[PDB]
């Protein structure tokens, strides 16, 4: 099985993994116990495969919202840091990473949709979403469009649909969704009208947005830290800050936390505690991984408040605070093909706002 006397970690191939064999290496100095970095393709896939034979790494790196099907089949084990730690990290963090009332990984990092625009064009973006109509009608006298973003995704139009009150799963009970009450109804109907009123076109996704609001063709988009460095190119003045309110409510985009959970099958355990929580949860550590490759925002408070220098990643932290934890339950797959369907039903006609949520929800408790 799983090797004793070493620690083998997976992380995924877009993440800062020569940064993490950089702490690695520091921990086997003080130690004399090597640290094996490895980043496979579909480790998200093969890391259930394994881990049920009793296989697999130590620990493994990936978004929170998959580790509750792992440890619905026993594959991760609790994790039991003191109070004192805890404490180190954001409070909201911790309940990304909790599965029955259990902690079963460790927060790294937290990502969130932040609210993007052209200064140049906008040097006072809106801090309402109900005065985006009018914005764009003032634009238009220009040839140019104030809003544009992926409206094919529920991922990136739900913080619209959430901010009065929708929510997907209420902590844990499966029985409980939200996509179809009144809130969500107000969301989405507010979306619909954007699009029946030539403010936006239903059929515009991330790559027309993307082109557009780097061509300086619009005013704002709507977009995560990993589309910074392709805005960075475009040459146009940029900013990031917090999203937009809806009916005075905040906008609710879904939380990313990425997190590292150890295998159950592990003879390594207390080596994984003291590798994740005295060498990688630490100022130093953060700061290695970072330096290979941007986390965005972290959850060690210590090392996020040197971050947030960027005022872009102040706002990422900030739209994250407010925003809404993805589900991590596997129930999640249905919320998707659900949602995703209800948008697009609901902007083409095709079904009323009403009906569309009203399915949605149907096959989501199913």
């Amino acid at each position: 099985k799983i090797e004793e006397g070493k620690l083998v970690i997976w992380i995924n191939g877009d993440k800062g993994y020569n940064g993490l064999a950089e702490v690695g290496k520091k921990f086997e100095k003080d130690t004399g116990i090597k640290v094996t970095v490895e980043h496979p393709d579909k480790l998200e896939e093969k890391f259930p495969q394994v881990a049920a034979t009793g296989d697999g790494p130590d620990i493994i790196f990936w978004a929170h919202d998959r580790f509750g099907g792992y440890a619905q089949s026993g594959l991760l084990a609790e994790i039991t840091p003191d109070k004192a730690f805890q404490d180190k990290l954001y409070p909201f963090t911790w309940d990304a990473v909790r599965y029955n009332g259990k902690l079963i990984a460790y927060p790294i990092a937290v990502e969130a949709l932040s609210l993007i625009y052209n200064k140049d064009l906008l040097p006072n973006p809106p801090k309402t979403w109900e005065e985006i109509p009018a914005l764009d009608k003032e634009l238009k006298a220009k040839g140019k469009s104030a809003l544009m973003f992926n409206l094919q995704e529920p991922y990136f139009t739900w913080p619209l649909i959430a901010a009065d009150g929708g929510y997907a799963f209420k902590y844990g009970d499966i029985k409980d969704v939200g996509v179809d009450n009144a809130g969500a109804k107000a969301g989405l109907t507010f979306l619909v009208d954007l699009i029946k009123n030539k403010h936006m076109n239903a059929d515009t996704d991330y790559s027309i947005a993307e082109a557009a609001f780097n061509k300086g063709e619009t005013a704002m988009t709507i977009n995560g830290p990993w589309a910074w460095s392709n805005i960075d190119t475009s040459k146009v003045n940029y900013g990031v800050t917090v999203l937009p309110t809806f009916k005075g409510q905040p906008s609710k985009p879904f939380v990313g936390v990425l997190s590292a959970g150890i295998n159950a099958a592990s003879p390594n355990k207390e080596l994984a505690k003291e590798f994740l929580e005295n060498y990688l949860l630490t100022d130093e550590g953060l700061e290695a991984v970072n330096k290979d490759k941007p986390l965005g925002a972290v959850a060690l408070k210590s090392y996020e408040e040197e971050l947030a220098k960027d005022p872009r990643i102040a706002a990422t932290m900030e739209n994250a605070q407010k925003g809404e934890i993805m589900p991590n339950i596997p129930q999640m797959s249905a919320f998707w093909y659900a949602v995703r369907t209800a948008v697009i039903n609901a902007a083409s006609g095709r079904q009323t706002v009403d009906e569309a949520l009203k399915d949605a929800q149907t096959r989501i408790t199913k």
